[PDB]
């Protein structure tokens, strides 16, 4: 007597059983889990290879996220649609999943701009270590760094366990993939994590790694790594490709230590 | 307003305005022509709207998606993508794109978004049986020269193209009722903008592909229809035949030949005879 929804996501360019790395499919697969979770929805995750044939034929070239309802024999196949649905469920079951935040919007959008630039940057740089980057570079870190910071003092001044308060939000599912992207990219393509001093930031990192929704619906690091490099034309040798899948959900040992200080988990 | 009117010099530069640039899925034929992506065409005629009334500056562009460059330059996001590099934005994502399209809108007092759920499932449930009958029959007319008429189909086939006349009825009843020039009332909105471009190719796809014409008994739907044909922000974003029918062949892998890859593009905007009689004898035009 509860809707199920399948999901659709885009398979792992290495492997086409593994779940990829698109993070609106993280972020809608974060949104059903949390209806999930309560028992509001039935879901069903698919992962699906974009390229294959059948694909093609069935959606008429519309990309992963696709969500389909069959009992009402409708299929959500654009973002608005998708969310709109997730959204009215949401509302009819009193779920405060959804809010308005102009804030966090300007944050999540200026933050994850800004590394697109760094990473274009700096992989064409390197076709290097960051304290060594020339300006023209290097301000493109510093600019990812702000943002970071940005987001270190909105939640700093919020006191809060998620983006709006004790309750995880659409904000979330948006935020935590990119800081979590940010991190494997960070690590492995450009040098640099997110600056150890940014305790609150880190704090809701944790809380991500915590989070059911989010695990659930995470991408191995090396598929996020892959997604990256294929869009970029970046060669990814058979060594990488056979590498066995990981999920790097770990904080620094002082970084927790400073969490604890401070009171930032529980 | 008029007295704060008397109080703002608001400064007369056209580079006042916002630079919105989106960008299009091109023609999987000739990649300088657009294509017939319905989300681009959406967005497009929202901006024409925008534009035509000095709201905004627009420019379009096309590109193939599987180009290297286009690639990179968007990290795999697909068109529709709309650019405002004044503000350093990018909306990569359709609510991105629609949501400063709203602003902008409201911003300016253009009644160009409203919210009708009689509208949102008669435009959903058109399009949902129209793509069952495409597959249907293209997978009953498989080993077949001479492709089936619609006429001699089986039911379980048949029962999705009857169901798209039950939904193009039932919107020709809305229009009837309503009498309006658009789906809502006198202004073009968002529902026009995902509407006539599903009608437009289910026309197109029904008389090149499939053996069907929208119904002409359907008077008022085929106003609205010709309503499209004189709307501007429609013409102007509208795909040729030849875009139109490739890429429902492209994803339905149905074959084109060198002729047809080599036709020349037209825009077929045209209104049967005895409809075009039909829309006049009632006013309708
Ligand atoms: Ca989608
Ligand atoms: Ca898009």
């Amino acid at each position: 007597s509860k809707p199920l929804l399948e999901l659709y996501v885009k398979a792992s360019g290495i492997d086409a059983r593994r779940i990829g790395a698109d993070l609106f499919c993280q972020e809608f697969w974060m949104e059903l889990y949390a209806l999930y979770e309560i028992g509001v929805a039935r879901v069903e995750v698919k992962t699906v290879n974009v390229n294959s044939e059948a694909f093609k034929k069935n959606f008429l070239g519309a990309q992963p996220p696709i969500m389909i309802e069959e009992e009402k024999e409708l299929t959500y196949t654009d973002n608005r649609e998708i969310e709109g649905r997730i959204f009215h469920l949401a509302k009819e079951f009193n779920v405060p999943l959804f809010e308005k935040d102009p804030s966090a919007e300007k944050r999540i959008e200026n933050l994850y701009r800004n590394f697109k630039l760094f990473l274009r940057a700096k992989v064409e740089f390197d076709k290097s270590r960051v304290e060594d980057l020339p300006a023209q570079i290097k301000v493109h870190y510093n600019r990812v760094c702000e943002q970071l910071s940005n987001i270190d003092q909105l939640l700093s001044e919020r006191k809060s366990r998620y983006l709006l308060g004790n309750s995880m939000t659409e904000y979330d599912c948006e935020l935590m993939p990119r800081l979590h992207h940010i991190r494997i990219i960070g690590l492995s393509l450009l040098g640099f994590d997110i600056p150890h001093n940014f305790t609150h930031l880190w704090a809701y990192i944790l809380t991500a790694y915590r989070t059911a929704a989010f695990i659930e619906s995470c991408p191995a690091d090396q598929d996020i790594i892959h997604h990256y490099k294929e869009q970029m034309n970046l060669f990814t040798n058979q060594r990488e490709t056979l590498q066995s899948p990981t999920k790097t959900h770990t904080i620094p040992e002082k970084v927790l230590s400073d969490i604890r200080v401070k009171g930032l988990a529980p």
